[PDB]
């Protein structure tokens, strides 16, 4: 009691957070501890669970209704005036079971990062990479690489051509899931035949992609705001645009929105609130955390008025239109999990496209 401990993860602005920590101390005498535990997502049902646990939780709001469900989420309690400087839509992403459980912070969309050196006019369509990197190859580079073991960074195509998570009727119904659907499998077979011809390994993680891209090895990748301070920092020219189409449909990422949860266990939900309220969520704030690691479009409406010029944060909201926002119920975990083992199982050889995607779907449902 008397301080605060807030968890975000290890790819976010957590100097810059705790930039904004220090200026609360300096105000108010209450430390505030940054942290980045790995797992923290998981970490947090476990301790949150037995009492213990950070103060804050930040995560995309993905993970919030698995919490809510479990009763480890205070309700937080903005006032009208409040809410009224947020965008309405963020407000939806952190409400369950009709109770706003979080604080929306920041929204995010994978873009197209292209080399505008290697390639000034980037593809607009998937089909057309694999003609690409057979000329980069000549020169010893390739066209694409990409985080291949998570799915979020490939389910944008997957979803392309109909894949889908769970069916929304304007509630979602949890036993109306897409993952093994024709879109879902024609998309997923693209990526799998793309690593049959060596445009892409399966292998390829988040630090190989982010080090052959920063490096100029690979003319493009695939990556959301928070990546963009290091592409700075490259000696690469970048451009962020839309993702590809595929079969003449646009690659339809997952929209998550960057949330503070406060712990129902937290001793501090007052200093918790005033933090939230009065120290992150004002221009200054953000600024603080958005020059540490690019937090996306923003929330707050004042501070996303002046993002909204950058072309990388306009690139970032047309991908996002033509997606989906997350759903933020308990089953949302259950379905990465599936999809992720399917996803990896299809690339490294160890199932069929059909039987890895059936089989995910049967766990989800
Ligand atoms: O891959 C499944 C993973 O997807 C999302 O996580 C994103 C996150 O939203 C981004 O901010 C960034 O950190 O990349 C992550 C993917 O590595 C979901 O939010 C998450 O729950 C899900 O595990
Ligand atoms: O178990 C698969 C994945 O699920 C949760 C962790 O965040 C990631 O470290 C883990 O790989
Ligand atoms: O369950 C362990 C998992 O956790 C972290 C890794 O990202 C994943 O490769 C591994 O399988
Ligand atoms: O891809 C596996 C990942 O999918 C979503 C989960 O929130 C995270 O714990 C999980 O790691
Ligand atoms: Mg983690
Ligand atoms: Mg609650
Ligand atoms: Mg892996």
């Amino acid at each position: 009691e008397g301080k605060l401990v807030i968890w975000i993860n290890g790819d976010k602005g957590y100097n810059g957070l705790a930039e904004v920590g220090k200026k609360f101390e300096q105000d108010t005498g209450i430390k505030v501890t940054v942290e980045h535990p790995d797992k923290l997502e998981e970490k947090f049902p476990q301790v949150a669970a037995t009492g213990d646990g950070p103060d804050i939780i930040f995560w995309a709001h993905d993970r919030f209704g698995g919490y809510a469900q479990s009763g480890l989420l205070a309700e937080v309690t903005p006032d009208k005036a409040f809410q009224d400087k947020l965008y309405p839509f963020t407000w939806d992403a952190v409400r369950y079971n009709g109770k706003l459980i979080a604080y929306p912070i920041a929204v995010e969309a994978l873009s197209l990062i292209y080399n505008k050196d290697l390639v000034p006019n980037p593809p607009k369509t998937w089909e057309e990479i694999p003609a690409l990197d057979k000329e980069l190859k000549v020169k010893g580079k390739s066209a694409i690489m990409f985080n291949l073991q998570e799915p979020y960074f490939t389910w944008p195509l997957i979803a392309a051509d109909g894949g889908y998570a769970f069916k929304f009727e304007n509630k979602y119904d949890v036993k109306d899931v897409g993952v093994d659907n024709a879109g879902a499998k024609a998309g997923l077979t693209f990526l799998i035949d793309m690593i049959k011809n060596k445009n892409m390994s399966a292998d390829t993680d988040y630090s190989i992609a982010e080090a052959a891209f920063n490096k100029g090895e690979t003319a493009m990748t695939i990556n959301g705001p928070w990546a963009w301070s290091n592409i700075d920092k490259s000696k690469v020219n970048y451009g962020v645009t839309l993702l590809p189409t595929f079969k003449g449909k646009p690659s339809k990422p997952f929209v998550g929105v960057l949330s503070a949860g406060i712990n129902a266990a937290s001793p501090n939900k007052e200093l918790a609130k005033e933090f939230l309220e009065n120290y992150l969520l004002t221009d200054q704030g953000l600024e603080a955390v958005n020059k540490d690691k690019p937090l996306g479009a923003v929330a707050l409406k004042s501070f996303q008025e002046q993002l909204a010029k950058d072309p990388r944060i306009a690139a970032t909201m047309d991908n996002a239109q033509k997606g989906e926002i997350m759903p933020n119920i308990p089953q949302m975990s259950a379905f990465w999990y599936a999809v992720r083992t399917a996803v990896i199982n299809a690339a490294s050889g160890r199932q069929t496209v059909d039987a890895a995607l059936k089989d995910a779907q049967s766990r989800i449902t």
